[PDB]
């Protein structure tokens, strides 16, 4: 039983637009902040890589569907490129080529018995909107509503699973470093909080839009994908436990407390620690933006499920470190990783499968057991088809998730592996491989070929259980 997937549980794989599509300026697509970063600042990216071609999924989407069908995916999670649909960011011009592209992909999936799950925003903001300040500027919440309306109108007759945003905890950091994630602006502890605030408002507008304009007709579900690491106390002390609770609230709770609790608003510890630190540094006003009571009520409850991107764990101990001002410093935890944990090709990603079960329980307890869809989970290496590390990563994480479901009563409803194929890994370029299919980026045809992990995942998807040879 503990090794079998529930009958209705959905298994599949995931990608994101900039990471796979290419065709960055083809057929009317406008520029986004990742076009800008990779073109203007190749020094920020391993190898000076760009997403100009990537997996060429703009042209090769039928090949993506073919490998999804081979894998036996029930669901394909992909994102829509805002600037491919609305090249100016604003909704005055809709690019028919972009509409056609996503319709073609959706229709191809459905014809092959694969359900589309669509992320509206996976980090590729139109440059025209960044030029207004991007996410720190609250005007983007209405712009995001208008973008979502175009998506619901054009695609919602066939798409029944939506994510407003992907991993805003990560993309907000594009406002916390001059050399980091797009748009690479150095406003740590100030602009990243403003970005989060706008994202939360935008998410809520999109959910209410669905309720008002689309749900009765379309009957789908709208969630948000939040990334979160487990944070294990470095020792069993109450002080180290407090630091790990701080971590959860400053990383997951920042987004999930406003949306997924009955109370709404930011977590108290976030409000209070930032208020205190801001006062002590001489600011008249807290660096953390505020919601009014009306906004708190508007935002809370704006969910049909919770998407989670889970990869790894950290150790947390009591204390404060980091630069003033910064979210890490504000969070009141000292973070490390255990040298004993298996490594990957990504400095931040260690293999800690039991952390997944701990995180799922933390979520269950904090948010009253929301339906949870694992929208990403996966592992990096530098190359190779005999990807034993990736196979082990998947089989262990899936076992831990199944324990969370069967032993712990966590309402996990689906899981999409990150990623269907090797792709553009942001500032790491093509150097870090997350795919279950390999892609030859030196071959203009970008063939996708299965790794051992794709074969094992296909076996899991076909049999709906963890094979005996991977059991404890
Ligand atoms: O870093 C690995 C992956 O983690 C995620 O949380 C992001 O959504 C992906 O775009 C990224 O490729
Ligand atoms: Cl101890
Ligand atoms: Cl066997
Ligand atoms: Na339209």
């Amino acid at each position: 039983t503990v090794y079998t997937f529930p009958d209705e549980f959905k298994l599949g794989a995931a990608t994101a637009s900039y990471q796979i599509e290419g065709a960055w300026d083809e057929n009317g697509k406008g520029p986004n902040i990742w076009d800008t970063l990779t073109h203007e600042h190749p020094d920020y990216v391993v190898d000076g890589a760009t997403g100009d071609i990537a997996d060429d999924s703009y042209h090769l989407y039928k090949e993506d569907v073919k490998i999804l069908k081979e894998l036996g995916a029930q669901v394909y999670r992909f994102s829509i490129s805002w600037a491919r649909v609305l090249p100016e960011g604003h909704d005055n011009i809709v690019n028919q080529d972009g509409i056609d592209y996503y319709n073609n992909l959706i229709n191809e999936l459905l014809a092959n018995g694969i359900e589309p799950m669509v992320t509206m925003y996976h980090w590729d903001l139109p440059q025209a909107l960044q030029d207004l300040g991007g996410w720190p500027n609250l005007v983007l919440a209405k712009y995001s509503e208008n973008y979502a309306r175009v998506l619901f109108k054009n695609f919602g007759d066939r798409v029944k699973l939506w994510l407003t945003f992907n991993a805003p905890l990560t993309f907000m950091d594009g406002y916390a470093s001059e050399i980091g994630m797009a748009p690479s602006i150095n406003t740590p502890g100030i602009g990243d909080y403003l970005a989060a605030h706008t994202v939360i408002h935008a998410h809520a507008r999109i959910y209410h839009l669905y309720d008002q304009e689309f749900r009765a007709e379309q009957g789908g579900k709208v969630g948000i994908s939040l990334n979160i690491n487990w944070c294990e106390p470095a020792t069993n002390s109450a002080e180290d436990r407090a630091s790990c609770e701080n971590y959860q609230q400053f990383n997951l709770g920042l987004y999930a407390h406003p949306i997924f609790t009955e109370e709404g608003d930011y977590p108290a510890v976030l409000k209070d620690r930032v208020s205190r630190n801001s006062a002590d540094e001489g600011y008249t006003d807290s660096r953390l933006p505020q919601f009014t009571a009306e906004e708190v009520e508007y935002i809370r409850g704006t969910h049909d499920f919770l998407g989670i991107n889970f990869y790894t764990a950290l150790l947390g101990k009591s204390g404060v470190e980091g630069y003033e001002p910064s979210r890490y410093r504000d969070s009141g935890v000292i973070l490390t990783q255990d040298a004993a944990w298996p490594i990957s090709a990504s400095s931040w990603l260690k293999v800690v499968p039991w952390g997944f079960r701990k995180e799922l329980n933390w979520i269950k307890n904090e948010y009253n057991n929301p339906p949870v869809f694992i929208t990403e989970n996966g592992f990096s290496d530098y190359g190779g088809l005999n990807d034993t590390g990736r196979v082990h990563y998947y089989t262990e994480h899936l076992k831990e998730m199944l324990k969370a479901i069967h032993e712990d009563g966590v309402n996990v409803i689906g899981y999409t592996a990150w990623s269907l194929m090797d792709n553009f890994e942001w500032l790491r370029g093509y150097s870090e491989k997350f795919g279950i299919y390999a892609v030859d980026f030196e071959d203009p045809a970008r063939p996708r070929i299965p790794k051992e992990s794709a074969k094992v995942l296909a076996e899991i998807m076909n049999t709906r259980k963890i094979p005996e040879r991977f059991r404890d």
